[PDB]
């Protein structure tokens, strides 16, 4: 259910209305940290 | 409730196990591009 609103940039930013920049660059960097750890992860495999 | 998924590292870590690293590549350029929106929506109600 998050899915739908993640890989649909209207849904995403309608979304993203209640939330303010700064913690739409936290929800990035997390976002981002996940990302690189299943990088790093299918790597060693 | 997306607030709390995309706000707790752990949380949204957990939903990732879910995601392809592509379908998760793909979701983090489109929250870049939505971050990026909003910055520069936000400085046409400065100079405006």
């Amino acid at each position: 259910e998050i899915t739908k609103t993640l890989l649909n940039i209207r849904s995403l930013r309608a979304y993203a209305r209640e939330l303010t920049i700064e913690q739409l660059e936290e929800a990035l960097d997390k976002l981002t940290t996940v990302v690189q750890e299943r990088k790093e992860a299918e790597a060693e495999e």
